């Protein structure tokens, strides 16, 4: 039973009004699922999609959203491997060509023809959204759709970042911003990979939280004068890897200094105007690697989701109504960091 | 301008008559290219498909062939990244499911639902053949379609085998069966990878040939009493890798004995009843690795074809007509001391 009209939050111009209104229910193309999106996560990527900040061309008008968890209600005639009622996730990468220099290496998100949910393609901020059946995330029936929604972006992203760090079991990883939502996920995934976790954040409250997630050590930058030296001493020479969850330029540039000889510094996320600086003498002498980590591919997606469904990662959410989504945008625009919001599309 | 009827060599039963006749032109599914096959290589795999020798279930009736080079004349509604007039190669792996553990890790040829050209799916021994667009090889416009056709099987295969050997530049690779068609290609690819090549085959004619391709050493098993000892002596302890292009059981078992400490013994091809025997004491003491090397993935394919297009590997061909293809089968069915055939589909 598929309606012809649905609620959605849509804008017709970049920076324009975020209108909660009725729009038609899309009909899936031959390769696409039609998903009844039950819940959708939100993050700053949606802010920048709406603002048009990025040098990537977005669609107009546009339904935003790239963290949708829902139920397959239909699919095109050429879709295979899917059954009506299956749980599906609509992610940042909606689709790619599957046969280019980047797709054949498992870097589908780098495809020149990538379709991006909530950027080039109407995303998860509606009740019914289309998504290519090959790229859509398989969600087990045992998974809470609301709880899994943020894993589709933050969870896969930090998991992929840790794989990019390419660390051995028992090695040290420093997580910058370890007490935030993204960083807290990163701590848990790092524990699942057998890593010793050093968390960096501000405040004893964040410190206690990070410790409760399995971090071996916490460095409070509101109390530690020389974070670089402290991180180097606590790991007996520096962490073998670092995940720069915090996009503060100060924290990133410190990560280049405290990483161990032969270590991996991983950059995550899409900040504006952030520049990492590295002294070439020390970069060479220590054979450091500064690696960008973008979005997980289908293999990464399945692994990260599986760790979540096994209960090894927890991402507490605050459920609000889709009709209220505009407020979140405003908040993201007006700074003021806030917890993890999940919109219910029936409200 | 696409006909509805075409010429093809087709059989209705395993070992049945190989009929050159008219059959319908296929219609591409939504995921497929329709390729006007200009040329097709031929090899013993087609013999085994026709005979039904392999314990893999083949389709009946069947157009054979898995080494096709042609021009895209159409494509299904979901195909992107391809344009009419592009040169395309039809290979052993025609298509895969895209949603199993093997497809998502880049091992599509292990897909349980793999479609195999000229085995489960009508292949390149026709004028118009369909191929899944995700698996089709892009052939540069600078490449001669007839000459590139055998690279699509033999070339990619031996290149993948050398990658499987995982050798360092300057190391020794022994190529067992170096004077045949497959082995001669392996010699050339090994030289392009900067390896020192020791060729093993039978007869001074093959020895001259192997030397002319740049092999540093040739061992003639018709005139060498102790092949193992000779190969070890000539490489000062054994080759770092060996490619068993010959599917001789005795030669494979010799390669286990003469390979260097820490060396890689690579198995290639799909023989019947060939069993490698390895003494466990020596396998452990020398930490040898016996590795199977199957079909190249799309990265291997692009690299092998590029080396051909740059002129670094040559596979001389004899061009005959598709109408004559039955004779080749007969020769392959009988003993055969014959070159590399490429059928022209217009004759
Ligand atoms: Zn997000
Ligand atoms: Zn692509
Ligand atoms: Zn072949
Ligand atoms: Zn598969």
């Amino acid at each position: 039973t598929i309606p012809t009209t649905q609620k959605a939050v849509i804008f017709e111009t970049n920076g324009g009004p975020l209108e909660y209104k009725d729009i038609p229910v899309p009909k899936p193309k031959s390769n696409e699922l039609l998903i009844n999106v039950k819940y959708s996560g939100v993050c700053h990527t949606d802010l920048h999609a709406w603002k048009g900040d990025w040098p990537l061309d977005n669609k107009l008008p546009l339904v935003g959203g790239h963290e949708g968890a829902g139920v397959v209600v239909a699919y095109g005639e050429n879709v295979t491997g899917w059954e009506i009622g299956d749980y599906a996730g609509i992610k940042w990468l909606n689709g790619s060509c599957l046969n280019c220099e980047y797709c054949i290496q498992g870097a589908e998100s780098s495809c020149a023809k990538a379709d991006l949910s909530g950027f080039t393609h109407d995303g998860s901020f509606q009740q019914y959204a289309t998504a290519d059946a090959t790229q859509a995330a398989r969600i087990p029936k045992e998974a809470d759709l609301a709880e899994v929604a943020p894993i589709l972006c933050a969870g896969i992203t930090v998991y992929k970042a840790l794989k990019t760090a390419d660390l051995r079991i028992g090695q040290w990883v420093a997580i910058s911003g370890a007490g935030g939502g993204l960083g807290s996920l990163a701590v848990q995934y790092a524990k699942a990979l057998g890593l010793r976790v050093l968390g960096i954040d501000g405040g004893a409250d964040k410190g206690e939280f990070v410790k409760s997630l399995g971090a071996e050590v916490f460095v409070d930058f509101t109390k530690t004068k020389d974070v670089v030296a402290e991180v180097q001493k606590l790991t007996n020479g520096g962490p073998h890897g670092v995940i720069n969850v915090s996009v503060s330029p100060h924290a990133i540039n410190q990560s280049v200094q405290y990483v161990r000889t032969l270590g991996k510094v991983v950059l995550v996320g899409l900040p504006s105007g952030a520049v990492v600086n590295s002294d070439v003498f020390w970069h060479v002498l220590k054979s450091i690697e500064i690696k960008g980590s973008y979005v997980g591919n289908r293999e990464d997606s399945a692994e990260a989701i599986d760790l979540f469904t096994r209960g090894l990662v927890k991402a507490p959410i605050k459920i609000i109504g889709l009709s209220e989504l505009a407020k979140v945008y405003e908040q993201m625009e007006a700074g003021a960091i806030i917890g993890r919001y999940v919109v219910d599309t029936s409200k």
